[PDB]
């Protein structure tokens, strides 16, 4: 199972997932990925497929 995690920038989105122990510590890594195009807002978790979210 791979972690997932949409992008909602204003001008900046897409998709992406991560493989780690648990969405815990690979979000802290899709900050990271966010911290370079500046897209940092409210983030969500979901249960369907552990995904997650960013809207700026």
């Amino acid at each position: 199972t791979t972690f997932k995690l949409i992008i909602n920038g204003k001008t900046l989105k897409g998709e992406t997932t991560t493989e780690a122990v648990d969405a815990a510590t690979a979000e802290k890594v899709l900050k990271q990925y966010i911290n370079d195009n500046g897209i940092d807002g409210e983030w969500t978790y979901d249960d369907a497929t552990k995904t997650w979210t960013v809207t700026e």
